């Protein structure tokens, strides 16, 4: 089933993840990737309008896959004795937010603002389509070099979003809220807020701002390297310490730092190629 309709290829990377293959369609040559996960290692499990018990993993990736491109498509998956295994498309050429970091040290702001942009309306992509990606970072976006689009990946992490408290967490701690830091407690839009602000800081700084769950807590933001005030500003908003003081998806949208995005196409010619 899985063996003649794909032809697999080198590991991609692996961890709490998966292990994650690059691969080839063998009806259309399409380029792929394949991602397998054991049964014994998934904790959080769901159901799809058939019935059938998947990994939430699965639930939330059907719910968020369509037209849109800022969210990876899963084009197929299987069940096995003791794993899941996830076909889902590869841009080529593509790298990781995080390797394109590391690489370039801190982004120019108008390229951080064109990747924030595009992350900004992936997650109320996901947002509209009832899932919370709940480990939005730098690692879990991948960006196509050609077009200069960006790709959520991994929803591990993720729940059915819901208006009512969370008391779970499993994605990364240094962008996670002081509320589950210090309450267990936390709320599914102002914790992905808090996120986007460690992950916008991420960007013009070249490293996350906190490391310890009392920085977490203390919520200081040191700025190490130039980043005008406009940024600052949207930066620290999005890291309030009190999550009723976070602003909305459609506030961090219109602020000021935000205006006269370039298209992605734009992006690729200016920073990428
Ligand atoms: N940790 C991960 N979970 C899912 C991952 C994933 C999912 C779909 C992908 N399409 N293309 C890639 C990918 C990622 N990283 C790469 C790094 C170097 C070269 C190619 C790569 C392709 C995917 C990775 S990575």
């Amino acid at each position: 089933p899985l063996e003649s309709q794909y032809q697999v290829g080198p590991l991609l990377g692996s961890g709490g993840f998966g292990s994650v293959y690059s691969g080839i369609r063998v009806s259309d040559n399409l380029p792929v990737a394949i991602k397998h996960v054991e049964k014994d290692r998934i904790s959080d499990w769901g159901e799809l309008p058939n019935g059938t018990r998947v990994p939430m993993e699965v639930v939330l990736l059907k719910k968020v896959s369509s037209g849109f491109s800022g969210v990876i498509r899963l084009l197929d998956w299987f069940e096995r004795p003791d794993s899941f295994v996830l076909i889902l498309e590869r841009p080529e050429p593509v790298q990781d937010l995080f390797d394109f970091i590391t690489e370039r040290g801190a982004l120019q702001e108008e390229l951080a603002r064109s990747f924030f942009w595009q992350v900004l309306e992936a997650v109320r992509h996901c947002h509209n389509c009832g899932v919370l990606h709940r480990d939005i970072k730098d690692e879990n976006i991948l960006i196509d070099l050609n077009r200069g689009e960006l790709k959520l990946i991994d929803f591990g992490s993720g729940a059915l979003l819901k208006d009512t408290v969370y008391t779970d967490f499993d994605g990364t701690r240094v962008y996670s809220p002081p509320e589950w830091i210090r309450y267990h407690r936390y709320h599914g839009r102002s914790a992905a807020v808090w996120s986007l602000g460690i992950l916008l800081y991420d960007m013009v700084c070249g490293d996350i701002p906190f490391e310890h769950d009392e920085e977490i807590i203390r919520g200081q933001v040191f700025f190490r390297q130039r980043v005008s005030s406009e940024c600052q500003h949207l930066i620290r908003w999005c890291l309030a310490l009190r999550p009723s003081d976070r602003p909305t998806f459609e506030e961090i949208q219109n602020h000021p730092w935000m205006q006269d995005v370039l298209l992605p196409q734009e992006t690729a010619e200016i920073h990428l190629h």
